[PDB]
């Protein structure tokens, strides 16, 4: 079938994207040389203007990236990239430099950034990084504003989620352990 | 049907009750007075000894508790605590003293910790704050260390979660906006 068609997501609305609590793919450029990995611990901060909070292990060549350049993406995976997911969260770019080849990530950019998205996710946000050294060093949690957001409109669109609409393959990952996530699931409503 | 069984979970794997990034309750005690309150957004943080990430608004009325003692349980809603854990959400403390009541929250206490537990979660972590004075004032955000960890072992035991086989009605949540959120769905295994 056709491209996804993306769309910005008002930046009001940008926290929306990772409320459900999805898995996430980290990439960031430094040098020219990209990185992906995934990350299960990054969660919302603030609504206006949006925040969020990423946990990043000491020992991740994507962590390098982003104290050496200060931003990053934040995108949503899907259930077709469950490969890829567990992949990129499993090889480290220090180890091989063809990472993304032999991970299948395909990149593309996006409104002027100099930074690497991936393409295929649901949901993506620019992050610039608010440095915090004792934060860092201490709990290796990174605190970043959210200056733009986008979504493929047939997954996210008007500022909701349509998982029960769209194709089941574009579900977000939830990480457990190992090789075992859960995709998200039924909507509710509350009275 | 019978009492939910309440295992321990290995302090170890206790990260693994959040790592699905469910919306969770957060409740805590001040000089004899309960409260609960609902929050998206809590992270884990590390692994051993665990730790985890909460936002806890100013506004609060369980920020305040968390200020004053120290202590706070995290907690995993199901989906047949839809109602309760909205209108914890959308309800203050400090507007009816009574809240806990007008919103169905029965509590309990466990292994000797002057805490309460919500009854019918899925799982708990007993939290200890780790007081980090300009990340709670700038950020809103809260560290704790996790001291203990047990759930209900149709849903999660021996490590795993076990969605798939449990009850339906045990699933999590998983906030998105207005009254509106995702139950956990579909299991899935990377090759
Ligand atoms: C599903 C999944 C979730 C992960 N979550 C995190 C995380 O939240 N933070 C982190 O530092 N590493 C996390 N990891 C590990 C990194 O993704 C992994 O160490 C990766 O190989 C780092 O790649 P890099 O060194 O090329 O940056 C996760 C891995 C997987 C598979
Ligand atoms: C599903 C849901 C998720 C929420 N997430 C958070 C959160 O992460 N942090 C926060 O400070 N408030 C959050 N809120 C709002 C608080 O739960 C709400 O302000 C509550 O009434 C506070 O109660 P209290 O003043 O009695 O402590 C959330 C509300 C709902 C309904």
């Amino acid at each position: 079938h056709v491209d996804n068609n993306i769309a910005a997501v008002e930046l009001a609305k940008a926290y929306r994207l990772l409320n459900h609590g999805p898995t996430v793919l980290v990439s960031a450029r430094s040098q020219g040389i990209d990185n992906v990995m995934a990350a299960a611990w990054c969660c919302a901060l603030d609504f206006a203007p949006p925040k969020l909070t990423v946990v990043l292990d000491k020992m991740t060549k994507t962590r390098e990236f982003i104290e050496q350049s200060g931003m990053f993406v934040i995108q949503v995976p899907t259930v077709a990239q469950l490969q890829l997911t567990h992949r990129v969260g499993s090889q480290s770019l220090a180890d091989d430099a063809n990472k993304l080849l032999n991970c299948g990530v395909e990149l593309f950019e996006m409104a002027g950034h100099d930074l690497p998205f991936v393409a295929g996710c649901s949901a993506w946000l620019a992050c610039k990084l608010i440095p915090e050294p004792n934060n860092q060093l201490q709990y290796d949690l990174f605190i970043a504003e959210v200056i733009g957001a986008w979504a493929d409109t047939q997954v996210f669109n008007h500022g909701h989620w349509h998982f029960d609409t769209a194709p089941a393959d574009k579900r977000s990952l939830h990480y457990i352990a190992g090789g075992q996530f859960y995709a998200i699931g039924e909507s509710f409503n509350a009275d």
